């Protein structure tokens, strides 16, 4: 249907592809890096994180070639070059990490694109949202400069809105134990963030996020009443959200798993799932999810401090998320 | 001073045995395990995670050589044959991680010695020390089979110590990124914990603990207001207490933290650490102390609701705690 | 058809299981280990390093359930007490690592199984296997205890046979690297290696391997003509073969290149691959094949010296051999 | 005596810092990097591989401060504005891996610099050199932008000197297993090497290396006689040398071994070592020779082949080697 574009063809925008190749709603006619055509060929076909893409994917000599279709490979570094318009590009999936304020992404814009999908948190955004939590609040003619959040965020808001709106959260901190990123070093580097400057797979790293604060963004009422931090550790891929909480309501663990599950299985299916398997992150790779509970550790004292873990693989369910909010933003008439 | 014995010279009882070489009041003179004097030396001179022992170690046809002293190294599955009496061993250090029950520690006693320190939570144990907060509990007469608790339990208890004493606490939660231990398996392999039984260096694993339940062996007044969980990394040793409270007292980071150094510095000095620095798991490798305190991490809600963050080197710092009770308990007679 | 039991329900074990699923002519209709149903069926459900089983598994009384079908489940830690016998199971896999001497894999036969296949290199065996290399040399009627080697010599053996008919080998010598595996130690503990004994995810361990030697077991024609050695490293799954060898015909890149291509798209189809892409060892995690050629290090010098790089997923190529090696024997009639 | 500066403070440049400290004949007056000295100094208190930086270091103003000394931190992207004759710098230690042209080195000479030390291979070098082989061949007059080679050649040049003098080397062909480095990615990402695009601490990843015939150099009789390759694993530092070659000196393993060991405790004492145990590379995390031979790998066939291995810390080693190097060149004048 509409006419899809990714600048930065990275882990999320490899994975947003993958995704894209799902949705009938969506196609991806071009995205854009700092390589060539060759290059983006092979690290779309061979990801050592989800195995070998399955689709036909060859080089034209300049484009890229999946399962017949053909898309156009562009190598700007400035936005402002892209001329999206000029092959009817509408919606912008800005995932290089680099045009994250709006001042950046809205180049996009500039350059044809009618909407821009800023695949993190964002600075100056028209809008953050969180599918399955305020996609309602979007408005067609006043947001074109979108944060989809981050993949923490997209883990903790859909069961935090459950217990809000079944429990009401009085307060509550987390910590996400994620899986290391791009974001971080190989060996001793600097960084901005002296922790993150360390080899990342030899240290469990204790690093700031925003991820509980943000949630706020997309569900006010829990304005100031979550904070967080994160431990990034040697896993490649698949993180997970320990939240405890204190509650208004007295509850049981079992009436917190209830209600979990009852929104897993009803209007939050296929954004929150429900476990009560003994798993562990390698169990999650490829997950489609933004949040899959742990129920086995659910866990309650004096029937108000509530612990609840939860499961996400940080690529895959935010691509698929991405993807999901393209589709839905193209219903509402670009 | 006093003849100590080995029993189980693995990860904590060749850990426990280079404390003992820095302690005047304890003296190895003798280890078990399952194997020869020869790979018990290779592997107390060449460690994967501490590197190169300083110290002089040799064989010597059926024993070993450690800086001229020779440890006798026995070979016996059952600990009722070990023969403590005969070699003068009055302290054992129970680290095979196969006789946590009393009634299994004991046959030590019935082999000569006088005390036995187990090296983990215990069954029937006659007490639970943590030191630096309840060794003063020690009963010379009545203590015969006594429990170091676990290292989470060593890290978490002293500073729980300072927040309840402090400011009080109504109830907390925690959870422990811990490092895989040799408990776990290497490719997924039977184990009672369909957790532990996966792949260890390859997820991100949560698992039971009863460490913050333990704290109320050491601290009664704590009793059913603490609970936890653990999630075993990717990393081989150092791990960290992430511990979730609300207070009684109505405070700011700044004043918990300030308490938290107060103590390190004070009566729980060599015991509680207080860390200003931005720093990572491979940073406190060889930590000797049983918490750090990490205090950029410290945060506070509402003035209630506090998360505290300590480091552990969970193989280093309570090693030498072990070496500390041995010590402590026979400056009060054997 | 043929009816098989699996005895050591482990890596091997369960690989072998899921590539017999492939297969119409052999069914698995017994596994033994030492544990329960519960534990078998959770770790044959989810893999760390293959994934999620894509079948149904349940557990119905105190066996397993795969897609409807029903397999015993035993848990005999003597092979004299499986009575395969009983319940008509003609050929055992056994894959405990604990029975490769013909004196202890034969108590399968004495239980009333017709044929054992030792997953390993054994001692005493009637004779060792090599799918695709000497199978014609099985003598259904001598031959009841069986080797299918290692996994190292089915990589290493398909390409020595094609290197020394078409160039002949005058000697040579390899390395593989290695991933970890179960024979292996976590954190620095006893083992009849001093090498093996030392933490498994932090170093890079060689090791010596009898798989070189080996394969004059499969080619006479080779016997003192190569030794090797092996390298075991951080990775979970996956290894590579790395051959030096003296040929005696002067060749080119190309002509060895050419000549391995030729017999991987014609005698050796299904056993030998060839591969032109630059790929890394999680490429080929799942690869069914015994040996894949990296044609890229194929490396020559004076037109003598040449090396060749190959590929193979030391869990499912050797298991998927094993499978082909029961349907073989079988259909020689037992 | 000598004033030092280091262009690139990274891995190999805080390396070679640590090594000056112990040579009171070079003095590291000024380092220059890409950051501020509040990043610098914290790089090089803790490191996450070689531990804690035992020294006092502090930041004073906009430079660094070690042990009371001060060293002047510049963050200049663009050599030809150093300046480093205005503080009296003559040898540069060029390890920024972004200048091993000649052209890009030789800007350090024109910002006053007497003699440029490229930390890698480099191209149009005025020589490259390997102490303990060649630094006879430097020529104080002629020479002025000088290479130490990688440290993969400092490893092997010594030890194939030794078996060509020894026995002369007909052919030979190596693979170093190599713990990986700055120049792979963490997670696939654009590299003109589609190997090293790939993530560094998830697989075996096969790479090319001038290496083997960058001994040439440093060894002109082996020109044309040595090639081979690199497999980069999961290990964050140590790696080790794997070479077969044909030798024409019909030898024994004891031989061979007898002539390392000689050269080791003799010629080549400091640079080349010899070692009868049975180790794993975290052991030689800290070596600051050059090679050291894994005795128990020492492989013979016909009297002719052999195949030897040789262990390498390759950040510390090369950084102690590039000191050498640095007094060397002092000493011949400038
Ligand atoms: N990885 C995760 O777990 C995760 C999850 C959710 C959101 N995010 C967010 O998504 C964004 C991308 O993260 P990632 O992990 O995919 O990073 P990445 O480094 O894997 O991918 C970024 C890609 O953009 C390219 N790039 C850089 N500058 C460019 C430019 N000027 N023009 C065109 N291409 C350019 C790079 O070459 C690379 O291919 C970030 O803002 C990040 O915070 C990451
Ligand atoms: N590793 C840690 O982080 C840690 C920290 C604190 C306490 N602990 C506890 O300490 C104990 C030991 O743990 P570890 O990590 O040292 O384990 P380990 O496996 O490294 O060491 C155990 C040693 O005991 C030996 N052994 C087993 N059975 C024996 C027997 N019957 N007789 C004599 N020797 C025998 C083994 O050969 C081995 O050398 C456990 O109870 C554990 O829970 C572990
Ligand atoms: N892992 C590889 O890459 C590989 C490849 C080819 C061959 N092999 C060989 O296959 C064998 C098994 O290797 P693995 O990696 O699967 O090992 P593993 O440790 O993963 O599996 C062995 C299984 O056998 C069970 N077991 C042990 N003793 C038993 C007994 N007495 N009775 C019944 N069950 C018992 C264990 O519980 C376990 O599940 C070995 O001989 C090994 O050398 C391994
Ligand atoms: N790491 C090893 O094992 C090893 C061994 C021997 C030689 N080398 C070689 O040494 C060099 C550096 O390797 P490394 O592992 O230390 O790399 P690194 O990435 O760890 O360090 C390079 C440093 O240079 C800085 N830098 C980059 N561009 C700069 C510029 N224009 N001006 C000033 N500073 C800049 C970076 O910020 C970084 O701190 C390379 O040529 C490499 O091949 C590496
Ligand atoms: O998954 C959480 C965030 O989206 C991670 O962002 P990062 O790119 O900084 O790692
Ligand atoms: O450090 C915490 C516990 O002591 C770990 O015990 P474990 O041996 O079961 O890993
Ligand atoms: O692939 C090589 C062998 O099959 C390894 O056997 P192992 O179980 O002894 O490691
Ligand atoms: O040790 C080998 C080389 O020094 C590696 O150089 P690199 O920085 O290109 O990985």
């Amino acid at each position: 249907a509409v006419k899809v574009g990714i600048n930065g063809f990275g882990r999320i925008g490899r994975n947003v592809f993958r995704a894209a190749l799902k949705n009938p709603d969506i196609e991806v006619v071009a995205v854009n890096d700092l390589t060539d055509a060759n290059t983006l060929a092979h690290l779309l076909k061979y990801d050592s994180v989800h195995g070998r893409l399955d689709a036909e994917v060859s080089v034209n000599g300049n484009n890229l070639v999946v399962n017949g279709k053909e898309i156009i490979v562009k190598a700007e570094r400035d936005p402002e070059n892209l001329a999206w318009g000029e092959i009817g590009v509408d919606i912008v999936v800005e995932s290089t990490g680099r045009f994250t304020k709006r001042e950046d992404a809205a180049k996009h814009l500039e350059a044809g694109a009618k909407k821009v999908i800023i695949s993190a948190p964002a600075k100056n955004e028209d809008i953050t949202i969180v599918m399955g939590v305020n996609q309602d609040k979007y408005d067609p003619k006043a947001h074109h400069v979108i944060s989809n959040a981050s993949s923490t965020t997209n883990c903790l808001a859909p069961f935090a809105k459950v217990l809000h709106e079944q429990f009401g959260i009085v307060r509550g901190m987390m910590t996400t134990v994620h899986s290391y990123t791009n974001d971080q070093r190989i060996l001793d580097l600097p960084h901005k963030d002296l922790r993150r400057a360390r080899a990342a797979a030899e240290s469990i790293i204790p690093t700031t996020t925003g991820a509980a604060k943000a949630v706020a963004l997309v569900l006010p009422e829990l304005k100031g009443k979550l904070n967080g931090m994160a431990m990034r550790v040697p896993t490649p891929n698949v993180s997970v959200v320990d939240l405890v909480a204190e509650l208004e309501k007295e509850v049981t663990v079992e009436e917190v798993n209830a209600a979990l599950k009852a929104a897993a299985e009803g209007e939050l299916k296929g954004i929150l799932a429900y476990s009560e398997e003994p798993l562990v992150s390698r169990d999650y790779n490829g997950s489609t999810v933004s949040s899959t509970i742990d129920a086995l550790s659910t866990m309650v004292i004096d029937g108000k401090m509530v612990k609840v873990v939860s499961w996400y693989d940080n690529e895959t369910g935010y691509s698929h998320r991405v993807v999901d909010l393209a589709a839905y933003i193209a219903s509402k008439g670009l």
